[PDB]
């Protein structure tokens, strides 16, 4: 058995994994403050709770989580806002006397692996996007290599273009605080809950729908700078809202040529097939 | 002897290279407008010049050029407006009863290899961006491979940053097409060609450096979007004005941090240390 955590900065989800990946045990718990309540300490207890329940000895234990991860020394070595004081949090020592085998990823990185393991297809180049609490990215590249860049720091595309005269960046634009925001702004006060959001232009809403339109857009831009870069064979987009499919593609995928040239050939880009646990198989990998 | 032909939107450079990298009977020629005047034709001629000059026998002929280039077909499969009509140029056929061993590369793959045979770098990850008549880009990763990407288009960082509300590309707002049109618009009195922008600049004139800096915060811009993405050890910048070394780099890299967070660290940012004749090489590479 191996134990697995994706953490996130609203949620801390984790699993106990046998060798066939079949998921035992699933949990999933609000993610402490890291203010009086913290991180390490939950998922410590996490950890103990796993080793106690099954009576396991040095277990294997991969950790994927938000910010960006030294993997070889297992810490988390730049954090945004949306986790504070994360900065430093090393997994491997905090783990040391439970067990020496720890891995840490980005939580991108995990989410494309997981989604890779349970799912094949033809494209050589594969970009993940995440859209939730934050905005990550993951290149799995010609030789089936995920490459974190020099300082670790690659496809951190949460920080794309960012607009001075707006203040913003690419993910204060399209993450989910800010989507929420976009909807009071924009008058739809129906919920504060993206999924009804999505029901209510499906169902004909033209608030719901100039909202999301105008969100998509803000997306599509991002995504354009990507496939700029990477003339990818696939964009994957993943994250809370990927369960919303081909109801969210067709917003943001045709947006995308608003922001290339007329002729270019864009890759395909769709949601994430596993749309919740990819990221706990990933973590192991 | 092998036959080097670097193609650009202005100007055909050519040479003769031997086993120890000394380049022989450089020439350079306005580049044709590909309309009347064809740019194969050019090449044509330039390779059968020198195998008659030298009494070459299918000679070894490295081609870097401008535009997206299949490698294996050795075929431009996608071209800008900076060289009209080139989609569908297959240098291969083009030169086959002349050799069977042509070699096409993207200018900016040559012009970085060309540079890396020539110069160590600590940097195990390295950008080059060329700023001129086009903006292009490549990327050495990890592993020493240059990738072109699932459609060979990767790095085409002219396409970044489209602002619909301007009609402009990242290109069309930051080479030299666009730098010599913010020179009329900005009232610039000397001339029309960059390097007396930069004497002047020099030379304390406050309308050229107003004219430097607001170009340079958009070539930031896209250096910024290139540094997320990436997270490279080091970006080179390349092309013609790439020669006026730090005089260059001072305008742009302190304006790179406008686009980033305050406590991001980005790459060090500089100039190609080969200046015109890195292509060359590198299209033998
Ligand atoms: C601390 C930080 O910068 N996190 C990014 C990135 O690391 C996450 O992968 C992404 C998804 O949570 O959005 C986050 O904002
Ligand atoms: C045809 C085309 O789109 N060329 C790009 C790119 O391919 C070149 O590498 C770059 C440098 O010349 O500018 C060019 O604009």
């Amino acid at each position: 058995y191996y134990i697995a955590i994706d953490i996130g900065g609203t949620q801390i989800k984790s699993a106990v994994i046998d060798k066939q990946l079949n998921m035992f045990d699933y949990q999933q718990i609000s993610t402490p403050d890291n203010k009086s309540e913290l991180i390490t300490d939950k998922v410590y207890e996490i950890v103990t709770g796993y080793m106690k329940q099954y009576q396991l000895i040095q277990p294997v234990i991969g950790i994927s989580s938000a910010g960006v991860v030294d993997e070889q020394k297992g810490e988390i070595v730049y954090a945004g806002p949306t986790i504070p004081n994360y900065k430093g949090t090393n997994f491997k020592r905090l783990l040391k006397s439970l067990s020496p085998y720890v891995k840490v990823k980005n939580d991108v990185n995990a989410a494309l692996l997981g989604e890779l393991k349970l799912h094949q297809y033809q494209a050589e180049r594969i970009f993940c996007m995440t859209l939730g609490t934050g905005i990550g990215g993951a290149y799995k590249n010609n030789q089936g290599h995920i490459d974190n860049g020099e300082l670790h720091k690659a496809n951190e595309v949460g920080y794309l273009l960012y607009r001075p005269t707006e203040n913003t960046t690419f993910e204060q634009r399209a993450a989910t605080s800010a989507l929420k925001k976009r909807m009071i702004a924009g008058g739809f006060t129906r919920s504060t809950h993206v999924p009804v959001l999505f029901e209510a232009a499906e169902e004909g809403d033209d608030i719901a729908k100039q909202i999301l339109n105008e969100w998509a857009e803000d997306v599509a831009e991002g995504i354009a700078q990507i496939q700029v870069m990477y003339d990818p064979g696939l964009i994957l987009i993943g994250g809370g809202i990927s369960e919303q499919g081909d109801n969210l593609i067709k917003y943001i995928e045709p947006k995308v040529a608003h922001y290339l040239p007329k002729d270019y050939v864009y890759a395909p880009i769709q949601t994430t097939k596993s749309k919740n646990d990819a990221a706990l198989y990933g973590c192991l990998q």
